[PDB]
């Protein structure tokens, strides 16, 4: 797990996201979709987005970005005690949305990139370490639920 000190760093970094949740959420999804176009295909409601300009101009994409990072934020503030919060998301993403765990790796990497891009020089080595650990814990606990469900 993470140390108390590491959790404190995670939640300090998260303060950056909370100041502009829509903007961070939008950039995370754009980074995901542009780096990994196969991920766009999992969203019927974003499939029409044929260019990054269209992605940037999509108010619904920003809306979903807010939904996604709000959910993640709630999970992070549980500091690993997130079974109840994580369970339903693991279940919907495996069973309904059919999201391979690899795509959760992609979006985790996208979050790290967006933090550096929006806050260059203000996302320190210790902070990256802590946030990376938190995202790995999140992914690992989702993966356990995926295995329960036999989802690949
Ligand atoms: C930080 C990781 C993620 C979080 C916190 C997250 C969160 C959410 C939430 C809260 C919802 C709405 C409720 C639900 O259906 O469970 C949702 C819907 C959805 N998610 Fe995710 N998600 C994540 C990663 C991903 C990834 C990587 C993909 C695909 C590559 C994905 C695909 C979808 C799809 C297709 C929906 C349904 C969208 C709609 O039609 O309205 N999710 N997600
Ligand atoms: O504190 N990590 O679960
Ligand atoms: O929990 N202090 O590393
Ligand atoms: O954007 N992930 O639902
Ligand atoms: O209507 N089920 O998303």
């Amino acid at each position: 797990g993470l140390s108390d000190g590491e959790w404190q760093q995670v939640l300090n970094v998260w303060g950056k996201v909370e100041a502009d949740i829509a903007g961070h959420g939008q950039e995370v999804l754009i980074r995901l979709f542009t780096g990994h176009p196969e991920t766009l295909e999992k969203f019927d409601k974003f499939k029409h987005l044929k260019t990054e300009a269209e992605m940037k101009a999509s108010e619904d994409l920003k809306k979903h970005g807010t939904v996604v990072l709000t959910a993640l934020g709630g999970i992070l503030k549980k500091k690993g005690h997130h079974e109840a919060e994580l369970k339903p998301l693991a279940q919907s993403h495996a069973t309904k949305h059919k999201i391979p765990i690899k795509y959760l790796e992609f979006i985790s990497d996208a979050i790290i990139h967006v933090l550096h891009s929006k806050h260059p020089g203000d996302f320190g080595a210790d902070a990256q370490g802590a946030m990376t650990k938190a995202l790995e814990l999140f992914r690992n606990d989702i993966a356990a639920k995926y295995k329960e469900l036999g989802f690949q």
